[PDB]
DNA sequence: CCGACAGCGCATCAGC
DNA sequence: GCTGATGCGCG
DNA sequence: GTCGG
């Protein structure tokens, strides 16, 4: 159903970016992924309206398609000049709807005119647009690799009680992702508790030419560029977070930013049945009453998998 | 019917 | 200068 | 836009 949800994704982007409204972009989304899991060819707006995240206008949405191959609403959007123009600029990183819009307003509408107009832009949505191509571009799996051997190693060089996690759809095992997602952590660092932990890394990372740009950073989040050393064609730029926590919420954070999304969902509706709430920092055990009690020393992901009474689930699945 | 729908780190800005 | 609000990405 | 209380 390629067709129906290509629909749907346009529909979402456009709530998005030009409506601003996030929760019919989420909504439009919902249903998208779950007409995805779908294995048979819809046939009518009545049929998906059965599935979860799938309701009346949708339905009709459908309908419509499945009758005319094409979808009115979205037609008149792509035909509107000042629609089309805001939703590719927030394709650039650090332009969202609100820069998008103020940037078509005083017309300024295509590459080329950012570029034109670099004089307008923060240092984020520089970095963005000079990298706009690379960034959209997909990380297959072996890149993946590499670039974990060596945020791994320029770690261990640093200080060698430091503990780093690629994460993301990476450790699920997927042939390719978006950016890197790397979780660190050190003994010194908890709940309770220096000056340069991230500092350091990010430093040392600067040093061998792997990260090449800044969009933030701060004593626990780094977000930025990096890039695979080439004997020979160059390698794509690549989105890197690297993220510090405490210790003690190490494998929690493992646990929630290696997801899935849904996982993580059912992880914790199930958590809930057996008296505990899980989030990104601890689980704690709920009284009688609902009230969450104090954090529970959790050692490993799998601590948590046995505190909730489940079996522990290798991230590939 | 009507409110909820994730909300947090960092960069930047408005308002003093 | 200082504090809190907002935009953004992430998810 | 869809859900659920
Ligand atoms: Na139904
Ligand atoms: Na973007």
């Amino acid at each position: 159903n390629g067709g129906i949800t290509d629909m749907l994704t346009e529909l979402a982007n456009f709530e998005k970016n030009v409506s601003q409204a996030i929760h019919k972009y989420n909504a439009y989304r919902k249903a998208a992924s779950v007409i995805a899991k779908y294995p048979h060819k819809i046939k009518s707006g009545a049929e998906a309206k059965k599935l979860p995240g799938v309701g009346t206008k949708i339905a009709e949405k459908i309908d419509e398609f499945l009758a005319t191959g094409k979808l009115r609403k979205l037609e008149k959007i792509r035909q509107d000049d000042t629609s089309s123009s805001i939703n590719f600029l927030t394709r650039v990183s650090g332009i969202g709807p609100s820069a998008a819009r103020k940037f078509v307003d005083e017309g300024i509408k295509t590459l080329e005119d950012l570029r034109k107009n670099e004089d307008k832009l923060n240092h984020h949505q520089r970095i963005g647009l000079k990298y706009f191509g690379d960034f959209e571009k997909r990380i297959p799996r072996e890149e993946m690799l590499q670039m974990q051997d060596i945020v791994l190693n320029e770690v261990k060089k640093v200080d060698s009680e430091y503990i780093a996690t690629v994460c993301g759809s990476f450790r699920r095992g997927a042939e390719s992702s978006g950016d890197m997602d790397v979780l660190l952590t050190h003994p010194s660092f908890t709940s309770e508790s220096q000056p340069k932990l991230l500092h350091q890394v990010v430093e040392q990372l600067q040093k061998v030419h792997f990260i090449t740009d800044t969009l933030s950073k701060g004593e626990t989040k780094f977000m930025g560029v990096c890039q695979l050393p080439s004997k020979e064609k160059e390698y794509p730029h690549r989105r890197i977070d690297i993220r510090l926590i405490p210790k003690d919420q190490y494998y929690c954070g493992v646990l929630y930013f290696t997801g899935s999304d849904i996982f993580n969902k059912n992880m914790r509706a199930h958590a809930l049945e057996k008296g505990f709430t899980i989030n990104e920092y601890t689980i704690r055990p709920l009284g009688v009453t609902g009230v969450a009690g104090e954090p529970l020393p959790v050692d490993s992901e799998k601590d948590i998998f046995d505190y909730i009474q489940w079996k522990y689930r290798e991230p590939k699945d």
